[PDB]
């Protein structure tokens, strides 16, 4: 009675705890002059279930195809049709058994032919640069051997086994293996040959690896450089030669350059050069800096850094993993015109064509190895792998490849040993391997807080406030004193922070100044860079982006893959454009009387001198005077007192008082460089002179009455419900209260703290202001001036089943041509459900206007929107926007497209045009109702009714983070108060 | 600038505190020979959004119509169009302001025009018998008063107003009022004029009132006659006779009869009378029965009596508060069919006609008055009118014309004050007035329950284990000493228990037993009778009820209303064929040999003289043998035991080892009721000689091996899955592991107490078990009998993100002709979950057949369906029916359908009949799978999909009643653990 299942020989391998087999030592990626032949294009693909039913039938040999259909390589192949996507954040998509694999488990078999040239005989190799999860390949029917490490390359020999002529490539991919247990990165899970494939000759006399040593004396100038050089493992005779600095040397040798130019993110210099030995050259760039921790400070070339990051995973809207070079250089180059200097490589090494444009581009790069095992957290880190004797070669080979791919980038600045992994033995091999190969690399890992094997101390999402006691070297101490000194010793950094989820993220400032003030403060990475919105299309032909769930998931974690600064397609969001202005590295303040403006330089390492400092004056009948000013170079970290021309200063005072008038000091590119045009902003700073309050106007105009109306001046009443029909021409269909808003993604996260952990979101629902209703209590008539008279309207606005809420008085006013509107809010009785006090998302007013609106006019803050704890992007001015062009295309709808900070507002509806003044209000202009906002799941779901849904804020809340981290701070949280607030109103034309 | 806003007058009046006014005095519902005219019908109708919009246009005069629609009356109006139905559970459906109503008020307008008579001259009265909420009357223009009280009667004197020949009956009501405040039932809200509107004439010499006083003395025999007669409040000269009792005498003169028939449920003894005035006479049936309170326990006529009840609502599904009297008269049928024999009057005085339904019928009534504010709870009961000074005249008004109107009926034997409304002065004073008027009738109120003003101790939905310790007058002491000495002299009711909501309801049996053994218990009333479901219908013209939330309610509390025995259309639940037998009023215990029963009278006055007690012993084959035996009439609380006839002992001994028989004992009514015919079934006992379980098959087949199938016997497998593909002919598409079954409305419901307060519903969906999945871990064949040899399957089952799991081995077997299947499950990890124990719904298999199955038979408990903790209706014998009357019609689609305690089942699969066998198992067959059963809302959405899933299954959880009251108890859970269990399966034909 012997076994009867099918399959179990993959099975067993695709549950080995072992390092793939029969591959190459792992080695650099390396520009060579040896003949190459990329393998990528259309190959033939076939598809499984899962192992017990992959065919055996000898398709490795590439004839007799059955049930083969076109595929292009490199490839996620779910975003071609064969399967579907699938995104969950912690949890794993499987039964968690390791190293089991669940039966349902695509294979994917993929074959393709080719030429191979005399050019590549007698030695040869065939290189992967990446496959999820699991390959095992064959060439002509052989097996070079098996892969693991999903983001990691493989080479395997093919002497001997490649032949003159055509040969038949064929590769067996199973998504889930052992390995996947070690990948549950937050992301979709995208099985395939992801990356580029490569038959490389191997001359005799090559040159197999490379490592690169470049130092900077920071003192004397000098750069410090050996280049190693090997082959089958072994040092071999090699001349390097570096032409800009005239240097012909031998490989092994440390030499001290006389003076170099340092590399940095600001000033990435890079001298060409090559290494060669008779049968093979490979061309390197090299970038003089030394790395080093000193005084709890992470130092670069002598001097205390401070980085502007972002997270940045892999992802493309229709290819998955595979993301174009064209769409790498334009969103590094986007990064670049955004002030960011930095990147983690969250948590995978990238392609490896990303480290050269790092390199020439300048950014610091944590590069991060493929290691990720967070799923286990849910059960008390049982059976993690990171702590597991069995998994210890299968993690060891990971960081050996990640490091030995990338080890020769400047750009590289740590190497980080995984994410979210726990605590464990493997984890503690990883770094003692890593300090023993490259010690001039400080090492980061943020799963063990003592620190006890990583040179950084890092941590992700931690408070503002927990972060300023840590700048002061006054946080809780370790248990272990051994640890704590080390650890108060090493510098800080949050490796995630100010989760840039939905609208937000909120709270950016607050870091910010806490980074400068506090040198152990390394900065931040903001989570994250881009959203992974996979594209999809309706029959009638809109896009949207789908999200956790739109593709059939059992298990699935909703929108949090959409969780970053741009959309899917490098489309910037507001939180994007905030951040640009949070991290500017030079500042900017006007002085109020517009003499001068003081200059502070917040670069490390450059001066001023690459900036041009331009000035304009703008009123509401546009720009009045505007020019360029010299600056002598200002060094890094000092300051000094730019003075501007009289004509400014003397503008300043010759404005009639009470005209708004904006003053603009920019720091832009004096010249192109290689990631922006001359012209491009990079900082600015303002100083306004404000307009005067509005006048009320003078209550001139009686109320007449009439049965069913009331009318006063240009706006008409019902009598009824004691709210405006009409104004001027315009219909008022509704007039109301507002204290909600459609719930944020960050509205939607647990507030952590006290005995109330229920969303913000679920805090409302139960207390009931999304669903408010007004009572009329009287309408009175009063006396005003010359005859005229006011107009008193008495409501109290509350909930059903509530006792609690809100007594609201409307005061109307005119003289004929503007509206005067006064609002007084009056808190009944105690707002309090469910035994917590209840916050209000907003005091304001819903317009619910008759007719749509083409257009939307303010002065204020902008272009786009502003939120109490954001909009530090957006500036002073006067702006004009279509309908449209108001609102945010968040992936989930949610409150979006305020105005904070607005004097004035035109809408033009039809051929009339409603004026709105008063004192600073926030602004929101939308064609469909806040209900149908919250209830809509993607963009398809909002529906223009025809109506204008107005919405003027005396006081909005903050936005926060709380879908990770903090939520709103305390200086931005909005309890239940009284208030008071006047408008005014216009129709012209 | 006085005040402009409209209606303020109207808003006033409904805003008041006070009673209606105008009004003549509350007195008795009398059957009177005065002329009398019902203006019940058609009448117009004008809706007007809320009362500043009510038009003030002189529409009472009834001329120059504008806008009116005609409309039947008595009705609820948006049950025809107008408007739509709302339902809330606890929560107001408007702002709580006391006593302010919302702007969005219905109002409407109701209108009639009828002819008077000369025999409606001189005096005469205008009757309304309920509008919900606040009335205004007008006759021919001129108006009456008003109306406060929804479910109460009003009398207007229409003196010198009503005119010979037509006139013109203008009432306007609103839906909200100050009254809506008092009248916050779990219901509907269902405004309109939903009671008999009538004309009667009042001749002079006549009688306006009548209070009769009959009791009885129970060792004597004698009846205690006064019936108190009187006019303007006056007493009055006046003779009443009862001709059976050969009796004449004058009204206010208490007399001794000498022998009189007491009244009971049981045996409802009415005497016919009238009492007689010049000018008219009424006509009374008079029950003679005295009421008491003694040694703690409720007393009737000298004995404890056991409340047999059910909560009654009035409602109907197309006519919503308006019942019609076939309705009400089959349903109080229906109630005797199934030995219920009280009702508690949830939460408003009935229809009038009710309480001589009930006297004749015989229930025990409780009477309860017009009141419940428990929407005030929430709010700590601040501002509850129930101790409002501001509301006393109201409530005490309330109360006295509940008391008038229903004081002359035995079938009422106890005023309660109201449900739900708090603690409080005013509920104390409605206690006073009731004590001082009427000292017949004991007091009941759950709100306080320091029962400071009752006469009974009451509950609603106290855990068995709570009642037993009150049972044993040990429950814990009140504060008060003074006042917990009352209290445990007082007996003890449960006003509501045993929550009939959905699957249930379960405990029924443990509270019944505790009625018996302690006398201090009163009995308990379910909540509640009746389901209030409202019809709506699509297209296609299927109909379905409707529950809160489909009719656009902005707030509502689900299918809550959905919580009855019966549907809104009356057709019984499960739970009623339950509920019967648990309180089957005649104990029947047959005894193992067949020699005879044990009978046990638990009547409280009959004896047993009304019943044929009749045997019947059915084999497979049909009925054996048959007949009825004679049993000398038992005395209440006493028992004896009947021998059975020698041939059916005889038959027990004559059946061969391992036959089925099932011998049932029934007690039936000798003779046609007013309740149910001769033949209908009120007690029954049973005796099962069971069958033997099934051999084993001999394992004498061979596993004969190919490429992807293997095949052993009959059946056929998948080598990939090793599942099978199909037993004989029928095809098998899955088999698998069930842990999981769609949440009942008892399962969503919070499981209160510990920190795990997640609703079962919750836990399940957090742990897991709706998405298991299943991973082969081997397939083995093994030495069997003469050359065969069995199938073993080994798996192991457990979910996404979870690494606890089970695993489950299939050992397979056959001889060619049955199946031999044996499953075996093992605990892996701990079943732990959030920090809390995971439980399971059940232990079994799912077949998923690839064919429908028109018929399911099976021996075992039927026909309905049973569960651990139901199922008491079920009874053993042999059963068959379609698939479509295997399943149960809730309104929301939930687990239901399943079949406890079976020993075989025979599904019929077009052609081809598959018979299962095996220890006992439950059984349940659908076709739909239980993801769309659980996704389903409504009925309309159950799809049959081609297949038939077959479950199977070796434990089952209990169903509770944790929608409302206690969930599981204890002997019913099912934790996780270790099972093992056998099946047989054979394919004929």
């Amino acid at each position: 009675g012997r076994s009867l299942e099918l399959g179990a020989a993959d099975i067993q391998d695709l549950e080995s705890f072992e390092a793939g087999r029969g591959a190459l030592p792992a080695r650099a990626y390396l520009q060579s002059d040896a003949p190459r032949l990329s393998l990528n294009g259309e190959w033939q693909f076939r598809l499984s279930p899962g192992s017990r039913v992959a065919p055996d039938d000898g398709w490795q040999l590439g004839e007799a195809l059955n049930g083969f259909e076109s595929l292009p390589v490199p490839s996620s192949w779910p975003m071609h049709g064969h399967g579907a996507p699938a995104y969950t954040n912690v949890q794993f998509p499987f039964a968690v058994e390791p190293p089991h694999v669940p039966e349902a488990n695509p294979i994917g078999d993929h074959l393709v032919v080719f030429e191979a040239g005399p050019e590549f005989f007698p030695h040869a190799l065939l290189r992967f640069d990446g496959i999820e999860s699991a390959g095992t390949v064959w060439l002509n029917g052989v097996e070079l051997g098996t892969t693991r490490g999903s983001r990691l390359a493989h080479e395997f020999d093919v002497s001997g086994i490649l032949e003159q002529g055509e040969n038949t490539l064929a590769v067996r991919v199973a998504q889930f293996s052992a390995a996947s247990y070690v990948e549950d990165q937050a992301m979709w899970w995208l099985p395939g040959i992801f990356r580029d494939v490569t038959l490389q000759a191997r001359p005799a006399a090559g040159i197999d690896d490379v490592f690169v040593h470049a130092g900077y004396d920071h003192i004397t100038g000098e750069g410090i450089l050996k280049v190693e050089a090997s082959r089958g493992g072994q040092a071999i005779d090699a001349v390097v030669r570096v032409p800009e600095l005239a240097l012909e040397l031998a490989a092994g040798t440390e030499v001290r350059v006389p003076a170099v130019e340092p590399w940095s993110a600001e000033v990435p210099k890079l001298y060409e050069a090559a290494v060669s030995a008779a049968g093979e050259s490979v061309a390197l760039q090299i970038g003089f800096r030394s790395i080093a921790i000193e005084d709890a400070q992470f130092k670069v070339n002598g001097r205390r850094i401070l980085l502007r990051g972002v997270n940045r995973h892999e992802h493309h809207p229709r290819l998955g993993r595979v993301v174009p070079r064209d769409v790498v250089e334009a969103e590094l180059r986007l990064m670049k015109q955004h002030n960011i200097n930095a990147i983690r490589t969250s948590h995978y090494p990238p392609h490896p064509q990303f480290l050269a444009l790092a390199d020439q581009l300048g950014f610091y790069v944590v590069l991060e190895c493929d290691l990720e095992t967070h799923g286990f957290e849910s059960a008390g880190w049982a059976q993690n792998p990171s702590d597991d004797p069995q998994w210890e070669d299968a993690l060891v080979d990971r960081m050996r490849r990640t490091v030995e791919r990338d080890k020769n980038h400047a750009s590289v600045v740590m190497w980080s040993l995984g994410n979210e992994a726990g605590t464990g033995r493997n984890l503690a091999a990883m770094s003692r391997w890593t300090k023993d190969r490259d010690p001039s690399r400080p090492i980061h890992y943020e799963g063990d807080w003592s620190s006890e094997h990583v040179d950084v101390y890092s941590r992700m999402y931690a408070s503002q406030a927990e972060t300023a006691l840590i700048g002061q070297g006054i946080e809780p101490a370790l248990n272990d004193a051994a640890l704590d000194a080390r650890r108060r010793a090493m510098p800080f950094v949050l490796c995630e922070y100010v989760h840039a989820m939905g609208n937000g993220p909120g709270g950016m400032s607050e870091y910010q100044a806490l980074f400068e003030k506090y040198p152990r403060l390394m900065g931040g990475f903001v989570w994250e860079w881009l959203e992974h919105g996979i594209t999809v299309s309706t029959a009638d032909g809109v896009d949207h982006y789908g999200y956790g769930g739109d593709f059939g998931e059992e298990v699935h974690d909703g929108n949090f893959v959409t969780d970053g600064l741009v959309d899917a397609d490098r489309r910037p969001r507001p939180g994007l454009l905030d951040f640009k202005k949070v991290i500017e590295p030079l500042r900017i303040d006007v002085a109020r009387d517009w003499t001068g403006f003081t200059l502070r330089n917040g670069q490390d390492f450059a001066d001023t001198s690459a900036f041009s400092f331009r000035y304009e004056v703008e009123a509401d009948g546009g720009a009045l005077d505007g020019g360029t000013v010299d600056v002598a170079p200002v060094a890094p970290q000092s300051e000094t007192v730019v003075e501007l021309p009289g004509s400014v200063a003397a503008l300043a005072a010759g404005l009639s008082d009470g005209r708004p008038a904006v003053l603009t000091v920019r720091a832009v590119l004096g010249a192109d460089s290689a990631w922006a045009d001359a012209g491009h902003e990079v900082a600015w700073g303002q100083s306004v002179r404000e307009p005067g309050a509005p006048v009320p106007p003078a209550p001139v105009e009686p109320v007449q009455v009439q049965d069913s109306e009331l009318t006063l001046g240009p706006v008409v009443f019902s009598r009824a419900t004691g709210m405006p029909t009409s104004i001027g021409g315009v219909p008022v269909e509704k007039l109301g209260l507002t204290l909600w808003w459609a719930p944020t993604d960050n509205d939607l996260g647990r507030e952590w703290g006290g005995a109330d952990e229920r969303p913000l979101a679920t805090q409302w629902k139960d207390a009931g202001l999304n669903r408010l209703h007004t009572r009329l209590l009287g309408i009175s008539a009063n006396p005003g001036q010359d005859g005229g008279e006011t107009l008193t309207v008495r409501t109290r606005v509350s909930a059903a089943d509530k006792q609690y809420g809100v007594l609201v008085d409307y005061t109307w006013s005119t003289d004929g041509e503007t509206v005067g509107l006064r609002t007084q809010v009056r808190r009944d009785g105690t707002w309090v459900n469910r035994g917590f006090e209840v916050e209000w998302a907003r005091i304001g007013l819903e317009f619910v206007l008759g007719e749509e609106t083409e257009l939307v006019s303010w002065f204020g803050q902008g272009p786009h929107q502003s939120y109490p704890d954001t909009g530090q992007g957006a500036r002073a001015g006067w702006f004009s926007l279509p309908l449209a062009k108001m609102d945010v295309e968040y992936v989930r709808p949610q409150e979006c497209g305020a105005r904070s900070g607005s004097r004035s507002a035109a809408l033009q509806l039809g051929g009339r045009t409603l004026e709105i003044c008063g004192d600073p209000f926030a602004l929101t202009v939308r064609p469909y109702s806040q209900d149908v906002l919250d209830a809509a799941a993607h963009r398809p779901d909002l529906k223009a009714d025809g109506r204008t849904y107005l919405y003027v804020d005396h006081a909005l809340r903050g936005v926060g983070t709380a879908a990770c981290g903090p939520g709103v701070l305390e200086q931005y949280r909005l309890k239940p108060r009284d208030a008071d607030f006047i408008l005014t109103l216009k129709v012209r034309s």
